[PDB]
RNA sequence: GAUCUUCGGAUCACUUUGGUCAAAUUGAAACGAUACAGAGAAGAUUAGCAUGGCCCCUGCACAAGGAUGACACUGCGACAUUGAGAGAAAAC
């Protein structure tokens, strides 16, 4: 019964280069190509973050809209906009 | 708000939002490598041009190439049975 709070203060930026020798970015298909397929499942960092309703759920600007949808960033647990 | 008008009002303008889709692991493709075999025509080496399409790739191309691009190239029963004999069975 209290307004929702932002989980992460910062913004997850993108800067990472797999397999430094054998990978090269692809402008059209926005990901790194070349190098060993490496794996189908191996790649799977662990969510650094995690959310729970108890300490995180609350009011937000979208409650007014009847057909509004849930935050893609809340469920994985880094929605940084809070109630806004 | 500007313009007149006479303190009644009139003019002037009048409804956006190009959306492969919300800050990139789990809805834009296609694969590296390692291990196996491993280069068309009836001996051996070898030119090629074709046929077929839910196989494509390079190409501006209705040129031409990719191993002659690759794969494929077969096969069966609208057979009517009687021709006859033998033991059984049922029958001349
Ligand atoms: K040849
Ligand atoms: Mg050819
Ligand atoms: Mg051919």
């Amino acid at each position: 019964k209290q307004p929702a709070r932002k989980q992460i203060e910062t913004r997850p930026e993108y800067e990472m280069e797999p397999e430094q020798p054998g990978q090269v970015y692809n402008l059209w298909y926005n990901k790194w190509s070349g190098g060993m397929r490496q794996d189908p499942l191996k790649s799977q960092v662990k969510s650094e973050t995690r959310c729970v309703i108890s300490r995180d759920s609350g009011y937000t600007k979208a409650d007014k809209n009847p057909g509004s949808f849930f935050c893609l960033y809340f469920a994985r647990g880094m929605c940084s906009e809070g109630s806004k």
